């Protein structure tokens, strides 16, 4: 039940800034359930592709999480990025959002006029966010263990208790973060995971706003972030060394993977 679209993958391919597929994008006119949205698609994918919805943090809008949608959607999927109801909505207001999101998603993957009509697998979906929006993804992932995959940066939710969830999960975390402090936060969150597959990834010196768009590691983080997408999303073996593999990177500061074969 694989799902295998574009190139066998290298570092170069997965490190640059466009993966093989070209993008366009779009404004929802009107966003169901959340703040605002913008959708990256692939023009030319060669099929269907899942979905993906991305979260911003507590007082933070798309564009801190905008690079993810163009950078994922070149390698193969429908990506939206949304703004909350309100810039102060906790964890779990974010995951309702971000699932209203995917719901939306799924409905234009339906009509005729939308640019993404019929580019949708609406079977397979994931979840990704930063901070608050990361804490409402993992929310996401332990309410509906049909999503695919789970890919957060610098996580934080008012418990670190996410043993329930069964869905492909990588965190990135950023070792010098004074929001949410790694130790006390994303590391916990991790840990708390027993019946999954997943990744930790700490990156070297990085503030609370290391994986935003702008960054310095976006080789490696856009690199990681895809791979996990393509192998736990497509099923494509392919991805599964860049998946789980150790980068042994002077970039990152502490990784731990569980579960991840090849």
């Amino acid at each position: 039940g694989s799902h295998m679209r574009g190139p066998n993958p290298t570092a170069a391919s997965l490190e640059a800034s466009a993966g093989p597929f070209t993008v366009r994008s779009f404004t929802v006119s009107r966003p169901s359930g959340y703040g605002a949205g913008t959708v990256y698609y692939p023009t030319n994918a060669g099929g269907t592709v899942g979905a993906i919805a991305i979260v911003p943090g507590y007082t933070a809008r798309q564009s801190s999480i905008k690079w993810w949608g163009p950078r994922l959607a070149s390698h193969g999927f429908v990506v939206i990025t949304i703004d909350t109801n309100s810039t102060l909505d906790q964890p779990e207001s974010r995951s309702s959002q971000q699932m209203a999101a995917l719901r939306q998603v799924a409905s234009l993957n339906g009509t005729s006029s939308s640019p993404i009509y019929g580019k949708v697998d609406t079977a397979r979906m994931g979840v990704m966010g930063w901070s608050m929006g990361g804490g409402g993804s993992l929310i996401s992932a332990a309410n509906n263990p049909s999503l695919k995959a789970a890919a957060v940066q610098a996580p934080w939710h008012s418990s670190t208790n996410f043993s329930s969830v069964t869905v492909p999960t990588l965190i990135f975390a950023c070792e010098n973060d004074s929001i949410a402090p790694v130790n006390s936060s994303a590391l916990p969150i991790y840990d708390s995971m027993s019946r999954n597959a997943k990744q930790f990834l700490e990156i070297c010196g990085g503030s609370h706003s290391c994986a935003n768009t702008g960054n310095s590691d976006q080789a490696l983080i856009g690199k990681k972030g895809v791979a996990w997408m393509k192998r736990f999303m497509d099923n494509d073996t392919r991805y599964s060394t860049f998946a789980c593999e150790n980068p042994n990177s002077t970039r990152v500061c502490d990784f731990r993977t569980a579960n991840c074969s090849l």
